[PDB]
């Protein structure tokens, strides 16, 4: 629990973060059509702060995946110069950052 404090305060430092906003809560199939079609894991930070906040998560690298398949799923369905995708690569290179400040 208390381990994994510093995965906390990256999620709530990617949560507070200008480019976070596609990607505080899950996509909504009623207003993306066929999303879920397309992205079979879909994930958010919001459902990350509900496994944290769990104690659901047994590593930090299973904490580092989820943050990954949010921004590989924004890169396999959006447009690279869409606002999104910009943001999801924005988000990606910090998220990157902030985890090689302990890795
Ligand atoms: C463009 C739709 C989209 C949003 C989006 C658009 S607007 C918004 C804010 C909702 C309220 N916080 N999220 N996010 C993601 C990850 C999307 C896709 C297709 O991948």
């Amino acid at each position: 629990h208390s381990d994994l404090t510093f995965c906390e305060i990256i999620l709530m430092e990617m949560e507070s973060h200008d480019a976070a906003w596609p990607f505080l809560e899950p996509v909504n199939p009623r207003l993306v059509s066929g999303y879920r079609r397309i992205i079979k894991n879909p994930m958010d930070f919001s459902t990350m702060r509900h496994r944290l906040s769990r104690g659901g998560y047994t590593s930090s690298e299973e904490f580092a995946a989820d943050a990954l398949l949010v921004f590989d799923n924004c890169q396999t369905f959006n447009e690279d110069d869409s606002e999104v995708g910009k943001a999801g690569h924005i988000m990606r290179r910090f998220f990157e950052s902030r985890w090689e400040e302990f890795y």
